[PDB]
């Protein structure tokens, strides 16, 4: 049988601080049901050790989305509201089977747009360098659809280890760190100014996928919101 998430200590933190959205954003699992032992193929625990999420279908997803703590509603915060908003996590990412071409694993996403996605991407050129097998971050700048509304870097090669990710918003820029190294080094994110509909998402977000039967699969060793007013 399935081993649930919520069966070892690792996840309980961020687990009283989301809801499940499976297998679109309609609710899979409230906070309480995550922690009571919610357990699918979908989320389930891997090797004993790691949050596993899994997800098939284009636009689909199996993600956590932040939410009030202790039983509370959906979460929104803004970019300029002074504070820092901090998202961790340690991720293993596996191969990819054919037919996936980008998973998001983590996310700032308001009511409208996402602010930033890091995600696992295929193949893919930026600024005339290609890259492969890769994790980007793509930023929101604007809500148009040209190629000026985003700003997409190569944040590091996927490693067949553990890979660990820190996103800090402060004052409306955004800080991305990946295994202790900042890569990105306060983008803007004051076109959101005063967006008060803001909140962190992670998990497994199948994006143009070329089959909609692959199965996208990350599997997470740590996953936290960090409050920084205790
Ligand atoms: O390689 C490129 O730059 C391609 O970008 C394509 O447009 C992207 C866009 O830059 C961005 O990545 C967007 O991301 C969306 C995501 O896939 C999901 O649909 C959802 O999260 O919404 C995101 C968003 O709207 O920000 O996806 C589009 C896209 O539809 O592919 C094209 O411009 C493409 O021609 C170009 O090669
Ligand atoms: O296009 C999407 O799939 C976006 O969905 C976003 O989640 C929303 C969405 O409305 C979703 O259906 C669900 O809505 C809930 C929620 O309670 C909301 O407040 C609404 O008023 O009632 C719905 C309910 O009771 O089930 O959750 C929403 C949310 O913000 O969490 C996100 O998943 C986006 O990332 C996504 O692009
Ligand atoms: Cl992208």
């Amino acid at each position: 049988f399935l081993t649930a998430v919520s069966s070892i200590d690792t996840f309980l933190p961020v687990l009283n601080e989301a809801k499940l959205q499976w297998p679109t954003s309609a609710l899979a699992a409230s906070s309480e049901e995550l922690l009571g032992g919610y357990v699918g193929s979908q989320f389930y625990l891997q090797d004993g050790k790691y949050m596993q999420f899994q997800i098939a279908g284009s636009s689909n997803r199996c993600e956590l989305r932040q939410m009030i703590p202790d039983g509370g509603s959906e979460i929104g915060w803004a970019v300029d509201d002074g504070t820092t908003h901090t998202a961790t996590s340690s991720i293993v990412v596996p191969e990819q089977v054919d037919g996936v071409e980008e998973v998001t694993i983590m996310q700032i996403h308001s009511g409208e747009a996402p602010q930033l996605r890091i995600s696992w991407i295929r193949s893919k050129s930026l600024d005339g360098v290609a890259y492969e097998d890769f994790i980007m971050s793509t930023v929101r700048i604007g809500t148009g659809d040209s190629s000026d509304n985003f700003v997409k870097t190569h944040l590091a090669d996927r490693t067949a280890g553990a890979m660990s990710f820190q996103i800090d918003v402060k004052d409306s820029k955004l800080t991305i760190t990946v295994n202790g190294n900042v890569v990105v080094n306060g983008q803007d994110l004051s076109f959101w100014d005063g967006t008060d509909s803001c909140y962190f998402k992670a998990g497994a977000y199948n994006n143009n996928p070329t089959s909609e039967s692959a199965t996208a699969r990350i599997k997470f060793a740590a996953l936290a919101w960090v409050d920084h007013h205790h």
